[PDB]
């Protein structure tokens, strides 16, 4: 029953991908860890973070505000482990670089390295969408950097097909 991932395409021995909303996956799978595509003040105002927070009925945001009060903001490329609420045992909040805001694309390697502290994770494609990184480059960084078992959920069939085609060429 735990980590019941289904319908994924295996890309490498440790990286799997699916066309799916990460919130819907977290409900079906009940993963040990769900990754959030966070910002440094853990303000979950939209996109992936806003969807995961809404699915917890704002409990994630209240917990996040209390973590920031005590520990201060994260650094770009860094992470913290908080509760997964009804979505997972734990949420790994990871800050990838926001290239549209001038942050260094090289920090995407540091961001994916946080996944290596967890044996199995359900995650989004870091720094893609409105963070502005090239999503084919984000997938290449994930495959080359993550060594633990990562199940990527990408909520867009057009991007999913472009990512699989580019990996398999
Ligand atoms: C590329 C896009 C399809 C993808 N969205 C998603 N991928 C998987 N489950 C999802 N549920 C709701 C949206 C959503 C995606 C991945 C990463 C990032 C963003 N968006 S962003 O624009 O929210 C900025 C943070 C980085």
């Amino acid at each position: 029953e735990v980590n019941s991932f289904s319908g994924y395409l295996k890309l490498t021995d440790n990286v799997y991908i699916k066309n799916a909303d990460i919130v819907e996956e977290a409900k079906k799978v009940k993963p040990t860890v769900v990754v959030n595509a966070a910002n440094v003040y853990l303000k979950h105002g939209g996109g992936v973070a806003g969807a995961l927070n809404k699915a917890t009925n704002n409990a994630m945001q209240v917990e996040s505000d209390d973590y920031i009060a005590t520990n201060g903001p994260l650094k770009v490329g860094g992470s913290c482990v908080l509760s997964g609420h009804n979505l997972a045992k734990h949420c790994l909040h990871v800050v990838g670089p926001n290239v549209n805001k001038g942050e260094d694309i090289q920090l995407l390697k540091s961001a994916y390295e946080n996944f290596n502290q967890h044996e199995v994770l359900l995650a989004p494609l870091l720094s893609a969408g409105i963070f502005g990184a090239d999503p084919i480059h984000s997938l290449r960084v994930c495959v080359d950097t993550v060594r633990t078992n990562v199940y990527l959920a990408v909520f867009d069939k057009n991007l999913y097909d472009k990512l699989v085609s580019s990996f398999l060429e």
